[PDB]
């Protein structure tokens, strides 16, 4: 359909980057609706060589308008760095990007809090959380934060900013024993950027209503994996916001009924970064094989990604939560060379009961044992294949089995980083 | 449609109590998806006049299951009361209600933290004081708060609580200079009933999915009013949670594409309780007539009930937000006898431009001039009519001016307080 949602169906790192660049070639509007400066996108597919964490890759294409919805927490410092960075590369960012007046602002004290929490809690163990994304979401729901619209009335901004800073400084020094952030400095850093940010503000709700009825192709883009959904993922091993397709309405202002197609990116195997339940995790050279052939090193500074077989039970939960229309399968070639391949079809519970549904957070994620289905592997390479006929029989059976177990089709298959090394079986836009 | 979502399209008080009760006759499931114990639905029961603020109205219906989704902040204290009230009136609540384990819990400290927050920045003014819904969400967001699901391990629960209580006690004592909530008083109160709640729990998204395949009739019930939306409302004049249809998915776990029909209840004229922009407020004798005639003297919930003509411009926005399917014109009987009726169609901004869209929820509302469309009225009584023929000819014109102005049809018409005083022109369930 005309309005499409693209998101990861697992726990992150599924390989959505390329698909997004590919599908952004046909879109008029590209919209961010959740998370913050944690998108992660290394430009290669037409993009020089840089990682954008806030602005969408649609910012490269001259025919598209990139929109940052209200569901996105906005750090004025992160943005300006990315802009000037692109502007240095001659990309006219300020005339191709639009923002919502309701986007919460991430500010020095928000980062300051995160850095202390990562200290206060536990201990120094690769504290990769000092971003300020969660704290901006807290101030919002608690109704004491600031938004972009607030930058319209500079007088009242100072007033508001002082009241909220006083409160954060209190806990910073009297509870955390950290340093106090300086109010005047933050007011100054913000004031100097205000005229710029407001020149981009637009009524995002009304604009999309226009695109929809006019019939334009709008691509909605998710940034974190589905199972990290604050509400339905593995609590507390979840993010600070909703990551499923259900977040498109609140994070952008459009009605839930105006979601046509929902494309879910599925990697051929499993990976998790950090703590949290993971039944299919492999603690052998297979897990190793998958880690090395998949470049699953996405965790620099003494860290790593957990590896494993595809878990159709967990994926089933994603289908449910995201009302997925189709799947896009990635990293299938990582499997080339495996004598046998496995697929988790059911979880066995402690009392011997087998179930096809994910455990109620408060349950046996700890006691569940994986019911595997083992199937033949392949020796021939799949990398770069551009037609289903280039695929061996075993890989074709794997793919269809996923479909049977899951009940949803695989409408796109990516066999390599090149645009043409893609198999579009249905096309999200024109179907 | 099997999946019907019901909700007020303005600022609350749109008169939805009767509609929800009516649709409840054909619903198999009635779901609460957002807000907390401030979703008041008054109703007669056994000669006694009780009001429910948490439990869905379908609790009376014999074969209806009432479900409190994860998007709702739960207050056990406020749950036992209602329950105790109805189980006394002879109704088997424990057997007709179910609830999500992912529901954040609202405890004494939350209210403590709420109270202080108002009487503080607002001795003889405004703030947040009250229920403790927002402090309850802020915790969900920071990833500290507890969930029904925690109740399964009575010991893990104890330690979790001690920690959060320490963090919050510090705040109240040092930052606030308020009394420090007793950890054991809370512990004892939550354990006194842990096992009642853990026994009404169910996997709600898996359930609603089962229902969606067997084609059962599910109704979703909103609590507040669209324009009070935390994100898309008249900021800063808004409430705690989201109020649009966007939250049915996030708040219950149901996929976006499964929302079939969104009924937006809409009052025949406007009212607002408390401070906030209100471009159609009347300051003449008509305003007093609507107030009086509609018995709006803070009757349902109002410490100050302002009134005005219908704001088609603001109503247009409510359509975008919820992707409404149909309206339910309410209280038209309150307009009988008016020599003339008005509907607002555009706003004149203080800069002299005229606009048909909700100016940014941060511009110059108090300075906006509404362009009024004047229309002839009716001397006849519309109060009590049961068929759309015994209705005047001016009343139908009004009804049509609204339809064309919003692009959405009216499918039900409440012509009075008694259930039978209803004209279901289309019925959401068969639609
Ligand atoms: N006169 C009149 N009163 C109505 C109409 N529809 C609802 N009411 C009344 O106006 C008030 C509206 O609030 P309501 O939602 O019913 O209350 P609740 N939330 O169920 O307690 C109630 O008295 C209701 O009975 C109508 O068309 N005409």
């Amino acid at each position: 359909g005309n309005n499409v949602v693209v998101l990861g169906t697992q726990w992150g790192d599924e390989g959505k980057g390329k698909i997004v660049d590919l599908l952004t070639e046909r879109a008029k509007y590209v919209v961010r609706y959740q998370g913050g400066h944690n998108a992660g996108h290394t430009l290669v597919i037409n993009g020089e060589k840089t990682v954008l964490h806030l602005i969408p890759s649609g910012i490269l294409r001259e025919n598209v308008t990139s929109i940052i919805g209200n569901g996105v927490v906005l750090s004025p410092a992160a943005l300006m760095k990315e802009m000037k960075e692109l502007e240095d590369r001659g990309i006219p960012v300020r005339e191709r990007l639009l923002l919502s007046e309701a986007c919460p602002l991430i500010l020095d004290y928000h980062v300051a809090l995160d850095n202390a929490r990562e200290k206060a809690r536990g201990a120094k163990a690769i504290g990769t959380t000092g971003r300020g994304i969660g704290p901006a979401y807290e101030d919002k729901v608690a109704r004491r934060g600031l938004r972009v619209g607030d930058l319209f009335d500079k007088e009242t901004f100072a007033e508001k900013l002082k009241e909220v800073m006083e409160y954060h400084n209190f806990q910073l020094v009297n509870y955390y024993k950290a340093e106090a952030v300086d109010y005047q400095k933050v007011l100054d850093d913000t004031m100097a950027v205000a005229d710029i940010l407001t020149s981009m503000v637009v009524d995002v709700s009304d604009l999309l209503d226009q695109a929809r009825q006019r019939g334009d192709f709008v691509m909605f883009e998710g940034a974190q994996g589905t199972l990290l959904d604050i509400d339905h993922g593995t609590y507390p091993y979840v993010t600070s916001s909703n990551t499923t397709a259900g977040g498109v309405a609140t994070g952008s202002g459009l009605g839930p009924r105006y979601v046509d197609y929902v494309l879910g990116i599925l990697k051929a195997y499993s990976t998790r970064v950090g703590a949290g339940p993971f039944p299919t995790e492999l603690f052998d050279e297979t897990g190793e094989f998958l880690c090395k052939q998949g470049n699953e090193f996405g965790a620099t500074t003494g860290r790593r990604r957990r590896t494993g077989w595809l878990d159709t039970v967990a994926v089933r939960r994603a289908v449910q939560l995201n009302s997925l229309s189709g799947f896009c399968l990635t990293k299938l070639d990582v499997l080339d060379g495996l004598k046998e391949v496995k697929l988790c079809v059911a979880y066995r519970m402690p009392d011997g009961r087998e179930v096809t549904t994910t455990p109620l957070a408060a349950d046996d994620w700890k006691g569940v044992e994986p019911i595997y289905e083992t199937m033949p592997g392949w020796s021939e390479s799949t990398f770069g294949v551009k037609d289903r006929s280039g695929l061996p029989q075993a890989a074709l059976n794997y793919i269809k089995r996923i479909e049977e177990l899951t009940g949803v089709p695989i409408d796109i298959i990516s066999t390599g980083p090149d645009r043409t090394e893609t198999m579009i079986l249905r096309d999200p836009f024109d179907a």
